């Protein structure tokens, strides 16, 4: 188990499994050649399931969301090591979006309506947009109805089709969904955008052989291939450590969220 021949690699189900797998094929092939190991991918049904599988010691690498990383780290022997870098920044934002047909173009128009969030353990499709709504005196179950639709693509689709009047999701995913034709830009209005949060961490099992750990980190750092990272509109990977996610811990405290 310190130097396995094949690596079990989990990817966050932030969108449909097909989409996540397809976007990662380039990276998988690169890493298999760089490391001379076979990679075997796993995409869970939901974020909590991925956390559980990490906590049980089944994974060698895992591409977590920021919040789901913080949660896993409480009960898993894992460490973050890399994150996507774009135009020199290693952060991303959440959006609050509204249904255009219903004229949902401000926070005031959310009141008394349906707000879609993704997975309960989502940073950019739950915690962050919820915080943004709270700062605008909107409170779930008091002056709006919340629905958890389980993923970012599910949020965008729900808002675009008017099943939900507003929603919160990843800015990069929203962009990708528009660029790929999945979402019609004319059917949604951007209401607000969040402050920058740290990018998703790539993580590894901490009891992998120290030489292998370095090889893995170095492999990510060495990647110079805009084509491989094109699905993520990214330049390169940079380094990250556990402390970079303290901002997410702090937000989780602010909102008094109970994952236990
Ligand atoms: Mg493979
Ligand atoms: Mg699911």
């Amino acid at each position: 188990k310190a130097n396995p021949q094949k690596l079990v690699v989990a990817l966050l189900p932030d969108e449909s499994a097909a989409t996540v797998i397809q976007n990662n094929k380039g990276l998988e092939m690169y890493l298999e050649n760089k490391l001379n190991k076979d990679i075997e991918l796993f995409v869970s049904t939901d974020y909590s399931s991925m956390i559980e599988v990490a906590s049980k010691g089944r994974l060698d690498l895992a591409y977590f969301g920021p919040l789901s990383y913080v949660l896993a780290k409480t009960k898993s022997n894992i460490e973050p090591f890399a994150a996507l870098e774009k135009d020199g920044k290693n952060t991303y934002q959440a959006l609050v979006i509204g249904n255009a047909e219903a004229g949902i173009n401000s926070y005031e128009k959310i009141e008394g309506k349906i707000m879609a969030y993704g997975d309960q353990a989502s940073t950019s499709s739950h915690l962050i947009p919820k915080s943004m709504l709270k700062q605008k005196q909107l409170k779930a179950g008091e002056n709006y109805e919340e629905v958890f639709v389980g993923a970012h693509d599910a949020v965008a689709i729900a808002v675009a089709n008017g099943k939900a009047q507003a929603g919160g999701l990843s800015k990069p995913i929203f962009t990708a969904l528009i660029e790929r034709g999945t979402i019609d830009k004319n059917k949604v209005i951007i209401i607000a955008e969040s402050k920058p949060f740290p990018q998703y961490p790539w993580t590894m099992r901490s009891d992998l052989d120290s030489e292998l750990k370095t090889q893995i980190q170095q492999a990510f750092l060495e990647l110079e291939d805009k084509a491989i990272l094109k699905p993520f509109k990214a330049d390169a990977f940079t380094l990250v450590t556990d402390q970079d996610y303290d901002v997410v811990r702090n937000l989780g405290e602010v909102l008094e969220l109970n994952f236990e």
